[PDB]
């Protein structure tokens, strides 16, 4: 089981519906989610933060990143509440609008090639990397399109990987569950 803290955004049942598309289950829970309720669940093997309208109102995901022993994927919200919890930067970007963006991997990007079309909003965005994080990703307006943690299970994505529009998406998606124990035959 994975669970989907909702920071409120438009793509959360999304997020269920293509965990489902790769056969991995999944549930949301409102983000004022106390950590200790997650993972008294032995069920639960991973955490996606969702996207979001409102840093202010995610506070609690914080929490999780900080101190969440299983792994986590952040989602545009999400990989700015990765970012601050461990003493990055995040800041205003470089335009607010959902678009086609041409993201370059840098280093999840498992069976992806190393440009490829994701589903991104750049009304936020990391400036500085925290301490402990590499950044994975990036395009010609966003500097941090995807980081992950170098020895905790921890990953960020600016972009939506459940979004069909996202080339790779379920493929993002499916090389985060494997770190999560998820089996693909």
């Amino acid at each position: 089981m994975i669970v989907i803290l909702d920071n409120g955004g438009q793509y959360v049942h999304r997020i269920h519906r293509s965990l489902k598309y790769i056969g991995v289950s999944s549930k949301i829970v409102p983000n004022t989610t106390p950590l200790e309720e997650i993972e008294s669940n032995k069920e639960v093997k991973g955490i996606i933060l969702s996207g979001g309208p409102d840093i202010e109102k995610a506070k609690n995901c914080i929490d999780i990143a900080l101190n969440a022993k299983l792994p986590i994927l952040g989602i545009c919200l999400g990989h700015q509440l990765i970012a601050l919890a461990y003493g990055g930067e995040v800041g205003r970007a470089e335009a607010e609008e959902y678009a086609l963006t041409k993201v370059y991997v840098d280093k999840l990007f498992k069976n992806v090639p190393r440009e490829f079309n994701a589903w991104a909003s750049h009304k936020d965005e990391v400036k500085k990397v925290p301490e402990g994080f590499e950044i994975l990703a990036h395009s010609d307006i966003c500097q941090v399109e995807a980081m992950k943690h170098k020895t905790k299970p921890i990953y960020g994505v600016q972009f939506h990987p459940e979004v069909a529009h996202t080339e790779y998406g379920n493929e993002i998606l499916k090389n985060f569950c494997k770190v999560c124990g998820y089996k693909f035959e």
